[PDB]
């Protein structure tokens, strides 16, 4: 969701985090 390389699209997170 933001851009962080979280686990959304490998290159954002979902939330929290």
């Amino acid at each position: 969701g933001r851009p962080n390389w979280g686990f959304e699209n490998d290159w954002s997170c979902v939330r929290v985090c």
